[PDB]
């Protein structure tokens, strides 16, 4: 269970995410198929894209981006209380997109690597670490839909 002033740092750095969340989610995406390429395979709507070029130049990957992201703040600003956001997001994940829990792990070291990087004002030590709390407790609670849909992730 994250702290109030755990969430908070965790949705002060959202925040400037929000200043344009379609470019931070083109880094996130970039960044992780790049550090893990096997990911790319799940997207048929674009794994066929060859090179960050090509990534940075995809329409559909920078809506994807910007899904991902407003999908994932809309489930921090719960503030852990996210039961209703994540019941359709782990069915499709686990039955249709077949996301190892694995790969949710890749995609959150991207998002703080990213995050790292562009936000040095708003993503020290401490910000960091409350982060990381808030998407371990993501992927704990979605794990746990996961075994409940019959998905091991
Ligand atoms: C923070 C973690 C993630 C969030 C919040 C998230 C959110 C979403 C949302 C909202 C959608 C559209 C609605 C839906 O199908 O449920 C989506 C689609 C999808 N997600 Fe994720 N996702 C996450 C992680 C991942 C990862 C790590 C992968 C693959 C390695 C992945 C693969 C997909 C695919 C393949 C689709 C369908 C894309 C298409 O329409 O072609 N997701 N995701």
């Amino acid at each position: 269970v994250l702290s109030e002033g755990e969430w908070q740092l965790v949705l002060h750095v959202w925040a400037k995410v929000e200043a344009d969340v379609a470019g931070h989610g083109q880094d996130i995406l970039i960044r992780l198929f790049k550090s893990h390429p096997e990911t790319l395979e799940k997207f048929d709507r674009f794994k066929h894209l060859k090179t960050e070029a090509e990534m940075k130049a995809s329409e559909d990957l920078k809506k994807q981006g910007v899904t991902v992201l407003t999908a994932l703040g809309a489930i921090l600003k719960k503030k852990g209380h996210h039961e209703a956001e994540l019941k359709p997001l782990a069915q499709s994940h686990a039955t249709k997109h077949k996301i190892p829990i694995k790969y949710l792990e890749f995609i959150s070291e991207a998002i703080i690597h990213v995050l790292h990087s562009r936000h040095p004002g708003n993503f020290g030590a401490d910000a960091q670490g409350a982060m990381n709390k808030a998407l371990e407790l993501f992927r704990k609670d979605i794990a746990a839909k996961y075994k409940e849909l019959g998905y091991q992730g």
